[PDB]
């Protein structure tokens, strides 16, 4: 049997779980399908990603680029007002999916076309992302190793920018054949210069729509019909929408922003909850009694 008061991690006092008895039998089907049921749903920005260290705002992929030497500091003047604003939307307790999600779509629309504007090339990736601020959390290594060990699926389903992810996660040597990610990938033209995205926007709230959309994907996993997925957002919640077969699906919420006002509304939608947490020790514990 699983016993949540009998694993130290689950007592620390960011972990907050509604229904405790419910997570047991879940993490206790996972355990019973071992490796060969299992796979990841991951978002990325703030998930993998931390939100912060030592009391200072740490960047998604976007502001990655927005802060970069290719930026002027006119443009970043400009992005940093734009997320200011929109951020403040992004996560505003008072509004509904749908009543953020029209200025979700504005943000990112000013914000792709700024960096467009300012023509970013695909040959500066590689030291753009070297010279960032960038962190994963805690524990990202044995996240990722253990997974590539046991050959295990993981899906990293990203409202972000996906050169920027890959690269991310490239120089930290945890890009393993298992990792496979769906994001906005830059289009460059003929000179390798930013000239727009590709395919449809992912942005915050549309997850459920991508999660449709990527049927090639899941129908080869219907075997893996235990989940483990993790997000930051009620977007995110979504994500796990085009999975083939589900017996078991375990969903952890990082929450780290508006703490108070968001914890019930969190704590009903993500079977454990991580508040202001910015290690992957809980999920790695799962893991290390599942694999
Ligand atoms: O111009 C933008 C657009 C989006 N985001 C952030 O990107 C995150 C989406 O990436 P992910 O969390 O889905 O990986 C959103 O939470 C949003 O705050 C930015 O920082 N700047
Ligand atoms: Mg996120
Ligand atoms: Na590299």
């Amino acid at each position: 049997a699983v016993h949540l008061k009998m694993m130290p991690e689950f007592q620390k006092s960011s972990v907050r779980i509604k229904n405790p008895t419910r997570v047991e039998e879940i993490i206790c089907g996972l355990i019973k399908g071992g490796a060969a049921k299992l796979q990841i749903i991951t978002d990325f920005n703030m998930t993998l990603s931390r939100f912060s260290y030592n009391g200072k705002r740490c960047p998604t992929c976007h502001n990655i680029i927005d802060n970069c030497k290719l930026v002027t500091d006119e443009c970043r003047r400009k992005l940093l007002q734009l997320k200011e604003q929109y951020y403040a939307i992004e996560v505003d307790p008072v509004l509904t999916v749908e009543e953020k999600f029209p200025y979700m779509v504005e943000w990112y629309t000013k914000s792709h076309g700024l960096l467009i504007e300012q023509g970013i090339p695909k040959a500066k990736l590689k030291e753009i992302v070297a010279d960032s601020d960038v962190m994963l959390k805690e524990g990202y290594e044995n996240f990722f190793g253990k997974l590539q060990q046991h050959g295990i699926p993981v899906f990293i389903f990203s409202a972000g920018i996906g050169d920027v992810l890959e690269e991310v996660i490239r120089q930290a040597g945890v890009y393993h054949s298992n990792v496979k990610v769906v994001s906005n990938f830059m289009d460059f033209d003929e000179n390798g210069v930013l000239k727009g995205f590709k395919g449809e926007l992912i942005h915050v709230f549309n997850k459920h729509d991508g999660a449709l959309k990527n049927t090639d994907y899941f129908s080869q996993l219907k075997d893996n019909s235990n989940i483990i997925l993790l997000g930051d957002s009620q977007g995110d919640l979504r994500m796990a929408d085009g999975v083939a077969n589900v017996e078991h699906i375990l969903k952890i919420g990082y929450l780290n922003d508006r703490v108070d006002e968001l914890l019930e509304k969190y704590m009903d939608s993500y079977d454990i909850v991580l508040v202001k947490e910015e290690s992957l020790e809980v999920v790695n514990s799962i893991l290390q009694k599942t694999l």
